């Protein structure tokens, strides 16, 4: 039935600024929080302020030199780190900004704290909209991500769970998470993403893992314009087959909202209901679940999406009419929660969707 939900948020998160022209806006996390507060969703959740994850907690995955660099670099001393900046991929996508390290500490803190709460059996679901930064690598920042809070949260879950399932519905391939666990069968990574002339360039349907991890990485490559009908047609069947074969004891779901229609960087056509149907599908399996954020660059739609997904986690129905809130004007001209899909062509034909699903089903038959 209805589950206990723990939500992680730090009121300072919205003040971190990647810089003029950068599409990543931490302010969208504050818009989400304010909208969900004005809908009354705080009365049903346990709200926690995450601790600032230590450099030591981060080195459970990342290299000591990379974390030392992140903790040392600032806009005022950047000139002395031009060598390490190239080495760790700090530049246009992953710039040096005021409070960069503290932003990583809060993003990571929420994910690891949520994983600890799930491990202690003190909650059914844990939510950290500031997390989900799936591109960060062991010793390299990538695609607006510096510390891989997801990998750290999964390593925490692995202390009490033999098998953990990771599902990623961001429009971009979950490469950092897939790479971290590519050679192990203790984590199965499943990513649905746009593939073809698109960042990060990985996630081919033929990338299925290696060594003991062979068949434990699943990639569903998609073309522009996928809609609710098409996404829904493959998501539940694939996740059901993965649950059946893999039998995970905990799940981590990255809810990147850049897969929504009208995203500034994305080219998909999902509505908030279509995106949230993924949360409903996963929630139905009644397993300990960590829900994380990720991409999302049309910030009014990211706030709508994550507010609705928090309501889904709580089994709470909320009206389409938006309540008054601190950012009300951002939701014009309609001031409604739900969004309409665009007229863009769906390049993912029904036959293509079925064919890719059948190839993934063949790989899933190879599990023990
Ligand atoms: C948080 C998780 C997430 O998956 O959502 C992150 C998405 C990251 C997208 C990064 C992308 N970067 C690239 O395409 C650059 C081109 N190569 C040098 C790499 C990129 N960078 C930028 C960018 C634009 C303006 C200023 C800075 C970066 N746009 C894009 C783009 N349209 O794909
Ligand atoms: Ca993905
Ligand atoms: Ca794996
Ligand atoms: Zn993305």
């Amino acid at each position: 039935g209805k589950k206990k939900v723990c939500y992680y948020y730090d009121g300072d998160i919205g003040n971190y600024y990647y810089g003029q022209g950068h599409p990543m806006k931490p302010h969208r996390i504050r818009m989400t929080h304010n909208l969900l507060l004005n809908y009354g969703l705080y009365r049903k959740m346990e709200i926690y302020r995450p601790h600032k994850a230590t450099a030591e907690e981060m080195t459970k995955y990342h290299s000591d030199e990379y974390i030392k660099f992140l903790r040392s670099i600032r806009p005022d001393n950047m000139s002395e780190y031009s060598k390490q900046m190239q080495r760790f991929n700090v530049g246009e996508d992953c710039p040096v900004f005021d409070g960069l390290f503290e932003f990583c500490q809060l993003s990571t803190g929420g994910s690891v704290a949520g994983a600890v709460k799930l491990n202690r059996q003190q909650t059914d679901m844990a939510v950290n909209w500031a997390g989900g930064l799936h591109h960060a690598k062991k010793s390299e920042a990538s695609g607006f991500c510096y510390v891989n809070d997801i990998v750290l949260a999964i390593l925490e879950l692995l202390k009490y769970h033999q098998r953990v399932l990771y599902i990623d519905i961001d429009i971009h391939h979950g490469d950092g998470v897939e790479e971290a666990f590519y050679t192990t069968d203790r984590v199965m990574t499943v990513s649905f993403h746009k593939y073809g002339e698109y960042f990060p360039g990985t996630g081919d349907l033929r990338d299925i893992g290696a060594g003991k991890g062979k068949y434990y990485a699943v990639n569903f490559p998609m073309r522009d314009g996928i809609d609710d009908e098409s996404y829904g047609q493959i998501f539940k069947p694939i996740i059901s087959k993965v649950m059946e074969m893999y039998q995970p004891s905990a799940v981590v779901l990255q809810c990147g909202a850049d897969s929504l229609s009208g995203d500034r960087l994305g080219c998909f056509n999902l509505t908030v209901k279509g995106h949230a149907k993924c949360v409903e599908v996963v929630k139905t399996f009644n397993l300990p679940l960590l829900m994380l954020g990720g991409g999302g660059y049309t910030i009014r739609n990211v706030a709508r999406c994550w507010t609705y997904e928090t309501a889904v986690a709580l089994d709470c129905e909320i009206p389409n009419e938006l309540p008054y809130n601190d950012y009300f004007e951002y939701f014009g001209p309609d001031f409604k929660l739900h969004i309409s899909p665009s007229n863009m062509t769906n390049q993912n034909t029904p036959e293509y969707m079925e064919k890719i699903k059948q190839r993934l089903f063949e790989n899933l038959r190879m599990l023990p």
